[PDB]
């Protein structure tokens, strides 16, 4: 399996210098996924925003330091439960190339605890997508159960064929928060893709 | 793990006298799952339908038997990829209770060969949804690489928390072809679905 680089692929851009504390801008090497339009241009802490968080030690809210480095990439939601569904993107320059499998991996987060007085208690389920131009060809909808305060990793495959539909349109990675339930922010972390062509 | 009852889970009614013969009628125990209106009220062979097919022995169409019994459940959207969705949908009587592991498998059929001048082969991606109410707990898009002529099983999981905003809503089941490319038939056999609960 060969690694296709992805950019800002651990959210560790930019830098954080204190435990806990978060940007409220889209990290750079991804931008705002939002059908459903819940995220404003203009950001401001307490409502939907994205941005990144250094979950070093001492964090409040992980029984567990970030998967990788010091950085998490999180999306919060605001809005009541059903919303939509809002998050991150990166199109890749690589192309989707005949008999190939694909394989997505990407740490998913389930803040636990209280921060000025708004539970963390919940979690609002999460989507891993790979694209193809505009086409999600795999996605995993949710399927690992993660404990409050801890990290785990969901996986993604798609194996193209020959005469694929999409061969030769860009690559693309979406991490959806689907507002499900609440608590409903969501964070990711530690992004790889791999293929295996013959 | 304990077994939830579901009705015609093999898609062996009705039964089917002559192998590769099928119905074009919505099974009985499901629906149809049409969101963007590809499969009309009033049927006919060659264009959008669902329906059983008994994939017995010499069939053409695949280099095994059904995985269960005689028959599968079929979906097919003669509409051009990228039109919408569509398949089986059913609702069930149990309901959502907390801290419960729910495991849903289905097995998944590309269909292999050629029919009147019309091609099978390619896939048009698969996706298997566990429901509570009208909320996708959890589903598996796409994620297995099915060979020709074979079927694989599709897992889906989804674990409860003792605070779930869907507790007390009914599950559900949904077995959606995507139409994500041709030939843009798909099959389906053997649902079941498992809880863990404490
Ligand atoms: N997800 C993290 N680990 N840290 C940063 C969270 C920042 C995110 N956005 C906000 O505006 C704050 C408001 C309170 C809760 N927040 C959030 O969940
Ligand atoms: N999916 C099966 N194994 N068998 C039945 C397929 C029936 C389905 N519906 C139809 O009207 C036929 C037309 C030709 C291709 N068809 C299909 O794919
Ligand atoms: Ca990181
Ligand atoms: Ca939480
Ligand atoms: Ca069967
Ligand atoms: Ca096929």
């Amino acid at each position: 399996a060969v690694s296709i680089p992805i950019n800002n692929a651990g959210f560790e851009n930019p830098f954080m210098d204190v435990v806990d504390d978060y940007t409220i801008d889209t990290p750079p090497g991804w931008t705002t996924y939002d059908p459903n339009n819940l995220v404003p241009e203009k950001r401001t802490t307490w409502t939907s925003n994205n941005g990144v968080g250094y979950v070093g030690p001492g964090t409040q809210f992980y029984n567990q330091l970030a998967p990788e480095g010091r950085n998490i990439g999180y999306i919060y939601l605001s809005q009541n439960p059903g919303s939509g569904v809002a998050g991150f993107e990166q199109i890749l320059d690589a192309t989707l190339e005949p008999d190939t499998k694909y394989t997505l991996t990407v740490d998913v987060g389930n803040l636990a605890g209280t921060f000025k007085g708004l539970s963390f208690a919940g979690f609002p389920g999460y989507r891993v997508e790979l694209l193809a131009g505009d086409t999600v060809l795999a996605a995993d909808h949710n399927n690992l159960f993660i404990k409050e305060g801890e990290f785990k990793t969901s996986t993604v495959t798609y194996t193209s064929t020959a005469k694929d539909l999409h061969l030769g349109q860009k690559l693309g990675i979406r991490l959806v928060n689907l507002l499900q339930d609440k608590f409903s922010g969501l964070d990711f972390d530690n992004v790889r893709l791999t293929t295996e062509p013959t």
